[PDB]
């Protein structure tokens, strides 16, 4: 038992990382097959990314501009192409350790998997939630653009996320693989409004289920609730509103624990009314919404990759 | 920046993940060079662990009752020997993905990550503290025993703990890769006292200056305090002791924020006798203690392997 907030594995992708140099700027890029793929404002300086012109500065560039390095291997750039924001960058050589993957979209609320990197060398791994305003709270210094996001299901790496930009406020914007930014969020050094988050209502019940399940149970309480009642606390209270869907992804927990979604609603709503009293649940002091319902079964049910 | 309970990568230390059967016990080892490590309770069924005679029990096994399986590789077994509660089983062919690596015995209030491991395949990373009283506070399912905790510097891997027991209390135990439990606890199923835990005061301390560099700052105050003022705090609080080393080792954050490590305690003491006013450092509503200074410094400076 015990519950921790788990990332993936990051063997399949560290294999992945390599270094990408143009000109004065070094980042990360991800070589799957015989292609790198990494952000595109690679090739700006520090003045460029005020304001970009990327087809103008790419033109500007030649194969033998980009410098990619894996591990102490120097690929032979022999082609490169701007997707969106990404760079593509076909090498002369197949990555031998490509894994099995997928180029996927999450949705807002799933969480995946960071391998923070620096000049093509990881340097930790940990999870995090898309939040419900496309922005991630990670941990990105400079030089970390082009780390990725990530799950894995048994053999298969499933990209979804590439670290672009650290905003204003300190959170953080990328793209999916295709190098379509998520959010309204742009490459470059301007003012972004990310617009109000909100809560992920599914895990935060799907995590009072993970507790119950450890036998943290202090907040189960006598009361239940209507679908329609409790999505008027969660907008007083900036949760997501719940829906049918959500309550059918909830109900293998719901089954195990015996507590029906609607009565582990009425808890969470004592719950955002009444605060925690200074208490805790699975070792926070706050709600916790960066578990889905299906990372808990996968933690309580012990699923294996590989 | 940004500030995340991050794990090392745990790619090298994948590569040395296999399943260890003994009749009717399976569970995770540990393969380098031509050894492969594991819990040596594996050779117990659900009876033995109650009053398991390791000695007479692991003499009833020879080399083919282990069955070590590495991805769908079948290792051959050409010794068994018994180090503590750990068995080595010696195997016919050397890891071809061996790291470079190290055994080490960490301190309480030290770090690593932990590669939880079910029939011998990674399923998830995450980071943890040795708790002041040898336990740490982990996630592990049934069959996840011989997954292992390590840091990397660089190029080599320090696995410093491997998984063997689960308390009744829910908290895990284990032991050093030569086999020394941590604490004063048995690889035996009885009721094992842990007692009292401390909240780690120097990684408190290390995570308010992380907090500081990411632009957490509501909690510096007005006061200052002394050692032994801030000590008197601590101990109601159950908290470790601050010595002198812990604000020696804290010397670099110290340097890089501007802020003494005696004013940052005069922080800390307020937050302990105040509270924190439902407010959050870091998106975190309680006192982290499981951030090492060598961990903050390590995640907001960028260092890589």
């Amino acid at each position: 038992s015990g519950f921790r907030k788990m990332a993936f594995p990051s063997g399949k992708v560290e294999g992945c990382m390599v270094q990408v140099t143009c000109g004065t700027t070094t980042l990360n890029g991800l070589w799957l097959d015989d292609v790198v793929y990494c952000p595109r404002h690679v090739i700006c300086t520090s003045e460029d990314m005020l304001n970009p012109n990327y087809e103008d500065l790419l033109i500007r560039k030649s194969n033998h501009n980009f410098l990619v390095q894996a591990g102490n291997v120097q690929l032979r750039v022999i082609g490169h192409s701007m997707q969106n924001c990404v760079l593509k960058l076909k090498v002369d050589t197949a990555n031998p350790k490509t894994p099995k993957y997928k180029f996927v979209r999450i949705q807002p609320g799933q969480t995946f998997s960071v391998l923070a990197c620096y000049n093509g060398s990881p340097s930790g791994v940990y999870q995090c939630a898309m939040r419900p305003n496309f922005t991630i709270k990670g941990s990105f210094l400079n030089g970390s653009c082009g780390s990725v996001g990530f799950n894995i299901d048994y053999d298969c790496v499933s990209f979804c996320y590439m670290h672009h930009m650290e905003l204003p406020t300190g959170v953080h914007a990328g793209t999916d693989l295709e190098g379509n930014f998520y959010g309204p969020f742009v490459d470059r050094q301007t003012a972004q409004a990310a617009g109000t988050d909100t809560t992920i209502t599914v895990n935060v019940l799907a995590w009072l289920y993970a507790a119950v399940i450890n036998g943290d149970r202090w907040f189960l309480n006598r009361f239940t609730t209507t679908l329609n009642d409790f999505n008027l606390v969660a907008m007083k209270y900036n949760y997501e509103p719940l829906t049918q869907d959500h309550v059918d992804i909830l109900g293998p927990l719901s089954a195990q624990t015996g507590i029906a979604v609607l009565d582990m609603c009425a808890s969470l709503k004592e719950l955002l009314q009444n605060g925690m009293n200074g208490r805790t649940i699975l070792g926070s002091a706050l709600l916790e919404d960066e578990f889905t319902p299906f990372d808990v079964v996968r933690q309580c049910s012990g699923v294996t990759f590989q």
